[PDB]
């Protein structure tokens, strides 16, 4: 058997009122936990999560192919080419079995200014028909900010846990500028499933998405209720419980450059299981120019001999990085 990693679920609700000892009380467990496997559920976040994974599995399931290609993104549509982070990600049948939606912050507009520069890793969203998923894109862009408010809770406890003030992150993550992104995953069930879509681990475990550290700052994850994550640790990989009603907060190697490996960014990889479910994370990004100087909370000092990096040249490296290790998703 695989043992069952140490994931605590934290009752983050403190970090939305103005108690400053309760949330030096979460912060203290957030520090243990990013401390210990890098993994915690936050509970009592105040998001309707049964509603989200309803609204989600209500347009999964009635987009056609022909919308499919229509919202494609460039690596499935050459015709899509400023369509590189959002849209539709197929599956191919036979071989992938993942398929997935991306969308990006609702206020790039056309008239933003980053926009009309065309900086990378900026966006347009881009959504299927009213009349055909009536709702949905409401829906979906309500999300984004409901996401955005726990995460920017969760960015003061980070903050506070590191011993800085509450807005250290949060003053980064703003809804004018963020490259946060959401991506809605669905993993299908297949009888029979293809073989070519599982891989498999050098320990024998068949994998639906290998080993990887998340490019973010932090990542804020629904999940349907189907075990499938697991974390490396020191007694190496290790199950995380599936927790339906929290979400699961990590890490990403933003993190672990600006804390010089305090907090390190877990590396964690995703167990092939045949289940129809969601997997629906919400990737906490800075904004393209953010820069924060890199310390370590374990010098006295706190000086980190990490050079400064913004966090748009973190990004459009670390993106592409991750798809030529693990693969087009
Ligand atoms: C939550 C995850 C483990 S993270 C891992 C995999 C994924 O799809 C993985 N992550 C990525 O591919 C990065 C998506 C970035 C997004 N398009 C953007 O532009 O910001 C997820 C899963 O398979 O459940
Ligand atoms: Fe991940």
């Amino acid at each position: 058997s695989v043992s069952k990693a140490n994931v605590p679920k934290i009752d983050v609700s403190p970090l939305f009122g103005d108690d400053q000892a309760a949330k030096m009380r979460v912060a203290q467990q957030i520090d243990a936990a990013s401390r210990d496997t890098g993994f915690f559920y936050a509970v009592n976040h105040g998001i309707n999560v049964q509603r989200l994974s309803q609204k989600t599995k209500e347009f999964h399931m009635s987009i056609t192919p022909e919308e499919k290609w229509d919202l494609a993104i460039r690596a499935y549509n050459k015709e899509h080419q400023d369509q590189v982070r959002a849209g539709y990600y197929l599956s191919i049948p036979g071989k992938k079995a993942v398929e997935s939606f991306c969308y990006l912050n609702p206020n790039f507009t056309p008239d933003h200014p980053r926009i009309q520069a065309k900086t990378p890793t900026h966006e347009v969203n881009v959504w299927p028909d009213e009349t055909k998923h009536p709702g949905f894109q409401d829906f979906a862009e309500q999300y984004y900010w409901d996401v955005f408010g726990l995460s920017s809770a969760l960015l003061k406890g980070y903050a506070l846990a590191l011993g800085k003030e509450e807005n250290f992150f949060a003053r980064h993550f703003k809804p004018d500028d963020t490259l946060a992104s959401v991506v809605l995953i669905r993993y299908p069930y297949l009888d029979p499933y293809p073989e070519a879509a599982i891989k498999t681990a050098a320990d024998g475990t068949k994998l639906s998405f290998e080993w990887h550290e998340d490019v973010s700052l932090i990542t804020v994850l629904y999940q349907s209720n189907v075990q499938n994550l697991q974390v490396e640790t020191a007694a190496g990989y290790q199950d995380i419980e599936a927790d339906d009603t929290g979400y699961l907060i990590n890490c990403g190697s933003y993190m672990a450059h600006l804390t010089n490996n305090y907090y390190k960014a877990p590396i964690h990889r995703v167990k092939w299981v045949n289940a129809e479910r969601q997997s629906l994370p919400f990737f906490v990004n800075l904004g393209y120019d953010s820069v924060i100087d890199p310390f370590d909370p374990r010098e006295p000092n706190g000086k980190s001999d990490r050079e400064p990096l913004s966090y748009g040249d973190y990004l459009q490296n670390g993106l592409v990085s991750l798809i030529n290790k693990n693969g087009q998703t």
